[PDB]
């Protein structure tokens, strides 16, 4: 059976579910699989976990495939690139990659949004973040989801400190303190060992990662993101909101078509 249906949701209690993925680019990605079928997968994962907020990462095919085809299952979506997008570096590219959120439109109201061109000690890098504040059109409560795709590899991590850096300072004035709750999504590119993701973990905005609710005293991060490093996270405001479940780890159609994992947890306000 496909990898979709083979990772089960772990009960950990109408919420709000919320996706996280690193989807790889197009133009960055024995034999190989096609963009026309791996592209499908790829939808066919989103529609299996029907999310009310989708966070992408690495999307160059945001104008011609996930924006119309996921506007016509409801969802309102924005897209924000990446100034030089390395897909720009590859011959026969779909243009640059860039970050994507999407939400449901019947459940969600737009309050505001942010696009935010990440900088590392004033350097203005190639790293960018979406943030945008969300009504509940039922109970009219705001919070805050932001979506970010930090810089890559060894030898970066002072750079992807200082960026994470000024991604909370941003969401700081955002969520005005802590008046707004707050939901971050990103491949942050750092193992639980480095500082950006110790900034997070100790930030003023109180935020805590959620797949750590996975493990068996709930206090460490799972062994793996990828498809064997933990580079994904999904954070959330500690004490405004719980998480009540999330998508377990997985152990030619039956191909997982990125290579990190999707990210999948249901949230409500506590
Ligand atoms: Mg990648
Ligand atoms: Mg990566």
């Amino acid at each position: 059976r496909p990898p979709r249906f083979q990772r089960d949701f772990v009960d950990l209690r109408p919420p709000i579910r919320v996706m996280q993925w690193n989807i790889l680019a197009q133009a960055l990605g024995v034999e190989a699989l096609k963009w026309e079928e791996r592209k499908c997968l790829i939808l066919e994962e989103i529609l299996a976990y029907q999310p009310d907020i989708l966070c992408l990462q690495e999307v160059d095919h945001y104008f011609d495939t996930f924006q119309p085809l996921l506007s016509r299952l409801g969802y309102q979506g924005t897209f924000f690139p990446k100034p030089w997008s390395p897909c720009l570096d590859v011959e026969h590219n779909n243009g640059p990659d860039g970050c994507a959120l999407f939400f449901l439109q019947n459940r969600f109201k737009l309050v505001n949004s942010a696009n935010i061109r990440l900088t590392a000690m004033t350097l203005k890098t190639n790293q960018v973040a979406i943030a945008q504040t969300l009504e509940c059109k039922e109970s009219g409560r705001q919070f805050c989801i932001a979506v970010t795709h930090l810089k890559a590899r060894t030898g970066w991590e002072r750079f992807r400190s200082a960026q994470g850096c000024d991604l909370l300072q941003n969401l700081q004035n955002i969520t005005q303190g802590a008046k707004i709750p707050l939901i971050v999504c990103g491949d942050f590119n750092a193992e639980p060992t480095e500082e950006v993701y110790k900034h997070f973990a100790s930030s003023s905005l109180n935020l805590n990662s959620a797949y750590k609710l996975l493990s068996a005293d709930g206090q460490s991060e799972p062994p793996y993101t990828t498809w064997r490093h933990t580079l994904d996270y999904i954070w959330y405001s500690k004490h405004a909101l719980n998480v009540r479940s999330a998508l377990d780890l997985l152990t030619p159609s039956f191909n997982y078509p990125s290579d990190h994992l999707s990210l999948v947890c249901d949230f409500s306000f506590t």
